[PDB]
């Protein structure tokens, strides 16, 4: 099974699911191959009734399609969609927390409310929004008016991509033609660019494509923005990760999916239920994390993370899941069938995300507690249907410290600096303690052994005193692996780093180092990096181009993580990803994306399967930037 | 050839073509055979990057994709997503007008004016924009404004949607959630919901796409209404068509595309430049339609089509062709290829729509005329470049009589009954002479040799007294072959027919019938049908799933015609399709299309490759309506 999963609590779910005939993701995959290769190098379109189309990667014919699209262009036009669909998700995502602030703030849903005043006044003005004398509910109807008015064309172009990143960088985007001008406007421009007799030249597409990712950016940024401002932003928590925080004697409820629109409510909630929960038999509710909505609530109430990703059926397969409380993205859909073996309650609440099989309840944000107690009351049911049965939880978990949002990292920065709180940081990297900067960033992928590359990666990066950052399943790969427990400074990182972390953490109070990498949070909290990076950049007066910074999305599968790979290399970040696009039937375009696009943003993606020789270049990337600002390395 | 094209001058070309040596889309479309049938069954998936996932149609293993995803997820995934592009060419068509209006009446590009004031303030009031008392220009911008309210979401639904049709039809869709919230909201949701991880049942997906349709329907209305302020509501109009309408002594121009905003000034400069191309050797400048472009021209001007769609390398083969000017959707890439041998010029107009190897033109409606001179004196060039070189220009055309706008139907059915215009067509439906109303839409595809299926259906009905209404490439097959040409009123149509036919035009003082088959334009005036069909229900008191109304995509190809047909079916119509999209790999799926829907909506899909047995399906779904109402068949 350590082929499939380095993670013990995985393999053992594996044995598990083997000898009582579930299938799995990995048996899935299995049953798939050899995969199609025309659609694993990009030349195959089928956007059209005379499709599909394919293309010899070599040899004779077919070398074009029946339209005349070259292979150049076929391969574009898919990558283009898939950043539009990406961006599509991301920007769901923030849509939906836009509305909820409305809601909220006109008095039509009691149970949010602005949590973080202090947040939303910085983001007012950032957007220039006026805040002098005027009624925090009125801000943030100006501020959710500003949200949704950047989803289309208007008399300025998508704010939360011209405020938030250094101004040279505007500039630089603005000269290519490359900053949104809408985020769905961009979407629905991609879609038709792509379709059938249009765009037709593979530089032009390839421009729309990163235009559309920092669509995406935006979507993010605005879901980080809204989802801080309604439910707090993070800061330093402990809690733990892996299955073992199951526990056989409580109703274990998972939170899934992105949006913790619902699971905020949910882990309220369940605290008031612990009474009820009592009565049938069970110790309390222990709610735990699946995937970035686990993310969510590990970050602002340390809600213990079960699993994530690729492995998300595996703690189904424990028989202790009472229910799986799901939103959308990332939700392998076999969650609905496996439940019938299992004994899980699987509930949708989102209209435009259902499952076959699923039970659906429709959330609300007017009744989310009438909502979240329905939901939990059918989990309770369930635990008392499973009395007496044996249930088999890996006896397997770290210790996590997470919460690091920007605000969080210079606020501890702060204690060693208080009114130049990056200095601190920017002091350690010209000296040498820290190289550089690395963000862990994507998914899982079970083309991959899971969590391999991003925890060989990250071992070698650290050893070369590389500050490390990490969101999403990136971040839930390290967390299960050990990497955000404190006590493993030692193990892990280089002599500059580990003085780093100590003297960060000691004026921290805590009388050890902060963990030896860095979470900051889900993956729309990538826009948390850019935040940090673009501060860096500010402080020094450089654009991002120019930092010792760069990225890796070492295990990636999501279009959402297309997008976001894209806009790290519009942005101007080396970015490296751990599994091949289907562009490699394309060598003007892998040309591109590797190479040329140095020309326009400064970054580019970096291609390598083999997670040692990735780590070699990401941090020979590292050090040409530490060359060009003339420093040591 | 008669394999590859119905048309005679098309089957010439593809001679000539043979012996140059020059590759066309049927040579293209033999070198693709076998086409790969998991593409054509719709059971592929690309959707992350843990693919490509197919599923057997039948056997063993592979059944399900690798995250869980079943055969009817994957092709109401995929479906959905044709439906989204679709809609997202026809809208970026209308939000590109809408610009256009709003730059015109602002005084930002005086070669653009409102032409069609009537048509304005019957909008406007459609609409609920106050007209009284206010200036043209001010009730224009409201308008657009309105048009550009309608991407996304606001406190209203999408008005042209909502505004449009029957009010029961309003009623029915509204209770099914299908009215969409925005354009752009509703193509970047689809995108979202479809995306890994997210909607997973097939009806929920399904509706989602119904929805998105009615999003493409409010683009090709918007587009036909706003094409009409900006340059005239359409009225009958003599011209002809086929290649034959290019002459070896003139400059010949193709406008080629869908957006007329340029060339509409293409045409009217062209006329001013008649003397500039006389120094030069030719007789003028003979400009000529391609495809929906070329429609728009046709019906507002008269230009004569030259040819469409599968077809539209054929005019390039002449050698006469001496310029192509391009703007967005349906236009092979090859044409960019074939112009070295030919000696076309072909230009491309749009930022987002650039072919490799072709003269990009960056026009801009504050520059049209500038552009449309640049433009038209490459034209000349070229014209000159090929003097005294052999050209081969079939001497085939049609007459084509055109521009019937659902105005000018009503205008031309008032000469029979002043006050009450529908009621002399209702007359005739009900007492037999009308058997009922067929609208043919939709592309040629090269899977189907080329007009065969329009003809023999059209033929068909004709001759069962069925009013027969075309548009698009539909109306481009129909023209080629006669079917507007009013002397083949005797023998197409059967005695009914003929007698209505006969009426309104010698009411008209044409002394002579209305042709065979009316012309509405171009594909986006598919809308046209739509008001006419809704002005019938609404004149009736009845939903437009109670008329004897069809529509028929025989040979259709493009993601914007899939779009067409989803909303023909959502509005209430029998729908006949010729090419079976990749549907046949889900029964459900195909079902919930071909017969469920109807309980929903009351149209549904009819897929028939055989275009008798269509015919006679068609005939079948009127006879059903009439039967319904309570009149003979
Ligand atoms: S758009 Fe071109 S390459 Fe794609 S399926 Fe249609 S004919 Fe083939
Ligand atoms: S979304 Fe599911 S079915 Fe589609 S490619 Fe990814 S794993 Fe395969
Ligand atoms: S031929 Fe396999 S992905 Fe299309
Ligand atoms: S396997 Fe051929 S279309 Fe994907």
């Amino acid at each position: 099974q350590n082929l499939k999963s380095t993670d013990r609590a995985v393999q053992q779910m594996l044995d598990k699911a083997k000898r009582e005939g579930i299938q799995t993701v990995w048996d899935r995959y299995e049953a798939m191959k050899p995969q199609c290769g025309f659609g694993e190098t990009g030349l195959c379109c089928r956007h059209c009734l005379q499709g599909p189309c394919r293309i010899n990667p070599f040899g004779d014919e077919p070398k074009v399609g029946i339209c005349g699209a070259t292979a150049e262009v076929i391969v574009a036009r898919g990558l283009d969609r898939s950043i539009a669909a990406g961006a599509a998700g991301h920007s769901g995502h923030a849509k939906h927390l836009a509305h909820t602030l409305k809601k909220a703030v006109q008095g039509k849903a009691a149970s949010y409310m602005i949590k973080d005043r202090t947040k939303l006044h910085s983001i007012a003005k950032r957007l220039g929004i006026p805040t002098e004398g005027q009624k925090d509910e009125d801000i943030a109807l100006e501020v959710a008016k500003a949200a949704l008015a950047d989803f289309h064309e208007k008399d300025t172009p998508v704010l939360w991509v011209t405020t938030v990143l250094p101004p040279s960088r505007v500039k630089v985007l603005s000269a290519h033609g490359l900053i949104p001008a809408g985020i769905d406007h961009e979407i629905a421009e991609i879609m038709h660019r792509t379709s059938m007799g249009c765009d037709a030249d593979a530089q032009n597409l390839l421009l729309g494509g990163l235009r559309c990712s920092l669509a995406d950016l935006a979507g993010c940024y605005m879901g980080t923005d809204l989802a801080d401002i309604l439910f707090g932003t993070p800061a330093p928590v402990v809690t733990e990760s892996n299955l073992g925080v199951l526990k056989a004697d409580a109703v274990n409820v998972a939170v899934h999916g992105h949006n913790p629109v619902l699971s905020d409510i949910i882990v309220s909630v369940s605290k008031e239920m612990e009474n009820e929960a009592r009565a049938a038999g069970a110790t309390g509710i222990n709610v735990v994390g699946i995937c970035c909505t686990g993310n969510e609530v590990l970050m602002r109430h340390g809600i213990p993370a079960c699993t994530h990703s690729v492995s998300q059926e595996m703690a189904m397969i424990t028989g202790a899941l009472d229910a799986m409380i799901l939103d959308y993205q990332c939700i392998q859909p076999s969650v609905a069938t496996i439940a019938e073996c299992t004994g899980t309650t699987v509930i949708t609440t989102m209209e435009m995300s259902k499952i076959t099989g699923a039970t659906h309840v429709n959330f609300a944000e007017e009744a989310a507690v009438e909502n979240a107690k329905q939901i939990l009351r059918l989990a309770i049911d369930t635990f008392k249907r499973r009395k007496g049965k044996p249930v088999e939880i890996p006896n397997i978990k770290t210790k996590v410290v997470a919460g690091f949002s920007t605000e969080a990292i210079i606020n501890a920065l702060s204690k060693l600096n208080a009114n130049d709180p990056l200095k601190p940081l920017i002091d350690n990297v010209v000296n040498g303690n820290i190289r550089g900067v690395c963000l862990f960033a994507g998914c899982n992928n079970v083309k991959v052994p899971q969590d391999q590359n991003f925890t060989t990666i990250a071992r070698k990066l650290l050893k070369q005193n590389v500050l490390v950052v990490a969101t999403g399943c990136g971040a839930g790969a390290l967390m299960r692996h050990g990497f955000m427990d404190p006590a493993n400074v030692d193990e892990l990182c280089g002599d500059g780093l580990k003085a780093v972390l100590t003297a960060i953490g000691e004026a921290n109070g805590l009388g050890g180092p902060l963990p030896p990498v860095l979470h900051m949070g889900s993956c729309v909290d990538n826009s948390r990096a850019v935040a940090l990076v673009a501060a860096l950049a500010n402080r020094l007066g450089v654009d991002l181009d120019r930092l010792p910074v760069v990225a890796s999305a070492a295990e990636w599968m999501h279009e959402k993580a297309v997008a976001i790979g894209t806009w790290a290399v519009t942005i101007g970040l080396p970015t490296h990803i751990g599994v091949l696009p289907p562009i490699t039937g394309s060598l003007p375009v892998t040309q591109i994306l590797t190479s040329s696009v140095k020309d326009i943003t400064g970054g580019y993606f970096i291609h390598e399967l083999d997670p040692e020789t990735a780590a070699d270049k990401l941090l020979a990337a590292i050090n040409e930037r530490r060359a060009g600002l003339g420093l040591p390395w």
